[PDB]
């Protein structure tokens, strides 16, 4: 009977992405557009202070990204 299942959190999902890109530069700006409570995902690309804006997505294992151009 089985209601014990802990997933992550916004500080643990942002807290990975965080973690990550502060081993690969220096963040302007880091913020979540889309928390997910239910899974663990998490988007909100993020800002450089040398003007580099990428979007971010990790999806369970894949750490994708690229620039920003629209």
């Amino acid at each position: 009977g089985d209601d014990r299942k802990l997933m992550k959190t916004q500080e643990e999902l942002t807290e990975i992405v965080r973690d990550h890109f502060s081993d690969m530069g220096e963040i302007a700006t880091l913020y979540v557009q889309v928390y997910e409570s239910s899974l663990e995902s998490l988007v909100g690309g993020v800002i450089f202070e040398d003007g580099r804006h990428y979007t971010f997505v990790y999806e369970n294992e894949d750490l994708v990204y690229e620039e920003e151009v629209l």
